[PDB]
């Protein structure tokens, strides 16, 4: 719903940043893996 949203949005500085990259990375992959079913119903966000 709109926490997944929330997540990847805020984790997104953390993926460009040189430390800690890697964490955000693979949360990053694990919530865009696991919300596919959302993901499918909101193609805008």
């Amino acid at each position: 719903g709109y926490p997944l949203e929330m997540l990847l949005h805020s984790l997104r500085v953390f993926v460009v940043d040189p430390e800690c990259a890697d964490d955000a990375l693979g949360i990053t992959q694990y919530l865009i893996k696991r919300g596919d079913e959302y993901l499918k119903r909101t193609p805008s966000f």
